[PDB]
């Protein structure tokens, strides 16, 4: 046993919240599954879904979550335990608004901003040095509340170009993993 890497994407559960701003996580998930072969299963001893396999040269874990969110780190503390897996090999993807509608970024620590679920997991392991992949979507019109705004559907010049989208950012994730951070960053960014 070489000692795996685990990958994860975050979101709600239901017919309900399907096609929000706030699941774009689990978009990205349901295609990357798509390249190795089989379909999903719940892992009976944390309670989550699960898949195993082969990926851009190595040993690879996939998951997703089933749970409301400000509650969502008692099943990813459990599972990483169960495999002796160190914090520097752990990888997640999430929204962002600090950041223009059609840009993605890298990084390594720092401070979680505005997002709910990600501060629910740096309090379980005990420590906030983890690497993140972000995609943005920009910011209010006026004086309307930001936990309003992201519950809401796109508007229809949005709408076309979303499907592209969601094809560069899984090209990026599998060179981060075979090349490095330095120079993968080298390749996508700006400024």
């Amino acid at each position: 046993m070489a000692e795996p890497l685990l990958v994860v994407g975050l979101g709600n559960p239901g017919p309900t919240y399907a096609k929000t701003r706030h699941n774009l996580g689990f978009m990205v998930a349901d295609v990357l599954a798509g390249r190795i072969g089989s379909a999903f299963k719940v892992h009976k001893k944390s309670g989550a879904e699960v898949v195993t396999g082969r990926l851009a040269g190595t040993t690879v874990v996939l998951a997703k979550p089933r749970i409301s969110m400000n509650e969502s780190g008692r099943q990813v503390g459990p599972l990483a335990k169960f495999y002796s897996v160190p914090p520097q090999q752990i990888v997640v993807i999430h929204d962002e608004l600090d950041i223009d509608f059609g840009r993605i970024r890298l990084k390594l620590g720092g401070g979680e901003g505005g997002h709910n679920g990600l501060r629910s997991v740096a309090s379980a392991l005990g420590t906030k040095n983890f690497h993140r992949v972000r995609i943005g979507v920009g910011r209010p019109p006026g004086r309307k509340d930001p936990a309003a705004f992201v519950l809401e559907n796109f508007t229809s010049a949005e709408r076309a170009e979303v499907p592209t989208i969601v094809e560069q950012a899984a090209d990026a994730t599998e060179l981060l993993i075979a090349q490095g951070l330095e120079p993968a960053q080298n390749t996508v960014h700006a400024w």
